[PDB]
């Protein structure tokens, strides 16, 4: 693999920050426009993470369009994604909306609501089945249906429905509960059986609107997410671990969104874990179920 390749010279010559900075020089700038007017800034969780006017996911609103979430295209992978910040305590009604107007199936969480001592997310889904949530400015109603909890994440099927018209549908929430406060989980082996589960449950089928992902900025783990996903796709389509260029793949996903990957140490993951889901993607399925083991879901 051209890729693991590169990765071993690069962890030979120990330049993953000179590398990474590389990236950060060349990725796309465009305009932000909407999110720096003044009436948006208590919509914004970060004054230095905002979406690019292009790419930004429009609420179906007269009064307020705005929301910190950008819709990353992936012309040849045929797949979309919803990156989006982790939802404050006035926004929470505009995320269930923009679920709704874009017909997403699934909705990934990276990061817990208290990290580091501070409040990363707000509580923006309901914990226990008899306590629903209504949300009166976009007028939707949210119950959870279950929750299947595992060691290292946690899916919920939850209810939604637009009070409006009194349609419902089942969003599956995908719950990634142990990155670590500091620095990567550098085994990747639970990463990826934890994208596959997302993979098997249909949401990133191109018969539903793009899945929704995020962290707290919506930027790094999120990034990294989205990046091994296109990567293992692009090889799966062509059956050709060699075409695969990860860089210039981050470098597309970065004009849709600022600051995709975060940190040096988070790229250098990126790699492992597209080195190490290729040997499923070639014809190994067994490989699978070792990573299954190897992330002890059960503890």
């Amino acid at each position: 693999m051209e890729m693991e390749k590169e990765f071993e010279q690069i962890d030979k010559s120990g330049s993953w920050a000179a590398i990474y900075q590389d990236i950060r020089h060349e990725a796309s700038d465009f305009p932000c426009r909407v999110a720096k007017l003044p009436k948006n800034k208590n919509r914004n969780r970060y004054r230095d993470v905002s979406p690019f006017d292009h790419s930004r996911i429009k609420l179906h609103q007269e009064d307020n369009d705005y929301i910190n979430a950008s819709l990353i295209k992936m012309e040849e992978a045929q797949r979309s994604y919803i990156l989006t910040q982790g939802p404050l305590p006035n926004t929470c009604g505009h995320f269930w909306e923009m679920v709704w107007e874009q017909k997403s199936r699934g909705v990934v969480m990276l990061n817990r609501v208290m990290e580091k001592g501070s409040l990363k997310c707000a509580q923006y889904w309901p914990q226990k089945e008899e306590k629903e949530m209504i949300f009166e400015d976009t007028n939707l109603k949210l119950t959870l249906i279950s929750e299947d909890i595992k060691s290292y994440y946690t899916v919920r099927q939850l209810e939604l429905e637009n009070l409006t018209t009194q349609e419902t549908r089942e969003i599956l929430h995908f719950h990634y509960t142990t990155w670590p406060d500091f620095g990567v989980p550098e085994s990747p082996a639970s990463f990826l059986n934890f994208l596959f589960k997302v993979r098997e449950s249909g949401s990133l089928s191109p018969e539903h609107g793009p899945v929704v992902v995020h962290c707290s900025a919506g930027i790094g783990r999120s990034g990294t997410f989205c990046l091994a996903d296109t990567c293992l796709l692009l090889m799966d389509k062509r059956k050709d671990p060699s075409s695969v260029d990860i860089k210039k793949v981050l470098l597309e996903m970065r004009k849709f969104r600022m600051g995709l990957i975060q940190t040096a140490d988070q790229l250098r993951f990126s790699y492992l874990a597209v080195i190490e889901g290729a040997k499923f993607i070639m014809g190994d399925s067994s490989v699978q179920d070792q990573w299954k083991e190897l992330s002890h879901e059960d503890l």
